[PDB]
């Protein structure tokens, strides 16, 4: 299977891409997860609501007010300057990683020589 | 910073990956990550002796005793068939993951038009 921390890994890494590429509110975000993914995943309110208060509480996102023009409060979730440094980081930190796995292909094979 | 989870996630996969290459022991291992990592990383025994551990207790890595022609004893670890698996079905889901993330920035871009 895949272990549910992957899973949760995986779910964690949209999200934070979603938010990446604007300001969002749950029903833009599970709908913009849906048309890239061809409706293969398909997110629950609870579970983005359970991962962004985990989020939000580790100040990787921050959540907002939306205008109330609409006549109804709407709340939206953007990354912060630690959000988009820790998905950098991260981001690098796998590029390295699947150097060194390159790397040991590489030496595995330099040795059959 | 880089979760501890994440780490935890990036030394899993790099082990499993020289397993991977053929059954190995921890000297082997150690040596191994470190020139494919340029010493960049410099696992501990006890670490690869905790994780190696766990992943056994999960049926993804099995131990075996190898020849004492040495004079003494030595632990080799191997992949298992579900250890392969689970390598597989990971890789592939990252894929997908992938996939979802340009199609994010796909879309994104598209409707900038």
């Amino acid at each position: 299977e895949i272990p549910k921390e992957m899973l949760r890994a995986q779910t964690n890494y949209i999200l934070l891409n979603v938010l990446k590429q604007g300001d969002n509110y749950v029903y833009g975000i599970i709908k913009q997860v849906k048309e890239a993914s061809n409706g293969e995943m398909e997110l629950n309110e609870a579970t983005l609501y359970t991962i962004f208060d985990r989020l939000e509480q580790d100040g990787i996102i921050s959540s907002y007010w939306g205008d109330e023009s609409q006549g109804g409060r709407r709340k939206y979730y953007r990354l912060t300057e630690i959000g988009h440094e820790n998905m950098r980081l991260a981001f690098e930190s796998w590029s390295r990683v699947d150097k060194i796995i390159e790397n040991l292909e590489a030496n595995k094979k330099s040795e059959a020589i």
